[PDB]
């Protein structure tokens, strides 16, 4: 118990959105032995039990759903935070205000609805909307490559708010991902820092630079592992701890 | 010379977003001995087969969901209408693109997410966001009784649409609705224009102002009764039709 293997919830420990085989259940808690286990995911605390169960604050010595802005020890719940307590009502209405003004600006072939998803740890801003169909979602990507239309939406975000510790990223097919910095799966690791580990073992597949692991699996504080797949996921920490 | 009685689903049928009980499922197959049977409501196909059955095309004359906007007769599909195909993806954005700016003017205490839903019959607008927690709505409803917000964004937004045959109502606590002329439960009525029913019998539980099934109600091509739970359907029924 004085190392931790950090796992990531999709193309980690279960399939993209579906619920965890009962054999990786199996190996994790035979791991459970030598080590220290965690769950960490952009996902909220029922998405993680749909998929891990809903006894899943048993099942892992660290929950940390919402990339650990809602985070749990040892089945009991540690903190709560939201991107309203961080940047403050005031500025959260000034964002949406400058996104939902500048959607409107924008001439697209259609609009929808849900332009603005809040989220407690991330606000997602479509120009579409994220209630648009799969056929008028690709419509809008292909345009999009062409047109370059969220590209320059994330320019002047980064201008409008610069020195305001918000980072903007271009999100899927449709999307723009706007957080506080460092509010990536790293905002987990701070719930571990006294706790003092000699080695914090990431396991996470978007280790690409501009995937959701990427600054976990960089981060000083982790020995980032890449997997392709839940039994890769198995594979790797077999050796680590045997 | 048939007749017909026209079924609001939420608290006419049934209870309010639950499932059918077998008893009215059974009293309605039976009554379909005397009369044709046909349910509107709000909802999409997929609540009304949730709610009533999978077999429900099956099991009444007409299915009306949406509405009517989407239409089912004796099993077959007859028609299916959307706001972008009445209104045009031109205006549809001239609607959406007002809506964004004026919200991002409106200064309120907190704003969230989900400030247009998109839906085939209408729009939904709420200027704080249709993705609030009940403590916000509350909040928002409360400084809506004091400063009337959407009343001033109701009356800007009739005079700015006038004559595009629009209607703006306001709905719930924290949001506006916008829809066609005429696009309320009134709209099923034109596909039973040409069948000549002797009699169409309407029943529904929320007929004063503001209740969805009002205009209905008060449709003079309907004779309405008025409806406390499915039980009390069932006793109206059982009068008409003896
Ligand atoms: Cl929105
Ligand atoms: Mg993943
Ligand atoms: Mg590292
Ligand atoms: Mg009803
Ligand atoms: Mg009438
Ligand atoms: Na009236």
């Amino acid at each position: 118990m004085a190392t931790l293997c950090l796992f990531d919830m999709d193309g980690t420990l279960t399939a993209p959105r579906q619920k965890i085989t009962e054999e990786m259940d199996g190996f994790l808690q035979k791991l459970r032995q030598k080590t220290k286990i965690g769950v960490v995911g952009g996902s909220d605390f029922e998405k993680l039990q749909e998929q891990l169960g809903n006894d899943v604050v048993e099942k892992y010595d660290y929950v940390f759903p919402e990339n650990g802005l809602v985070a749990y020890k040892d089945g009991k719940l540690l903190c709560k935070q939201n991107i309203q307590g961080h940047l403050g009502e005031d500025v959260i209405q000034d964002l949406i205000n400058y996104c939902l003004s500048y959607i409107a600006n924008i001439k697209l072939p259609k609009k929808r609805g849900t332009f603005i998803e809040f989220r407690n740890g991330m606000l997602n801003v479509s120009p579409i909307g994220r209630s648009c169909s799969q056929e008028e979602r690709i419509e809008f990507y292909e345009l999009d490559k062409k047109e370059h239309i969220r590209q320059k939406f994330v320019a002047d975000l980064r201008k409008e708010f610069a020195g305001k510790g918000l980072t903007f990223s271009i999100g899927g097919q449709i999307s723009i991902d706007v957080f506080p910095e460092g509010w990536d799966k790293r905002y987990c690791l701070r719930h571990l820092e006294h706790a003092g580990y000699k080695t914090i073992y990431f396991f996470g597949d978007k280790t690409m630079p501009g995937g959701n692991d990427h600054e976990i699996f960089t981060d000083p504080r982790t020995v980032g592992y890449t997997v392709t797949a839940p039994e890769d996921t198995r594979r790797i920490c077999e050796g680590l701890f045997p």
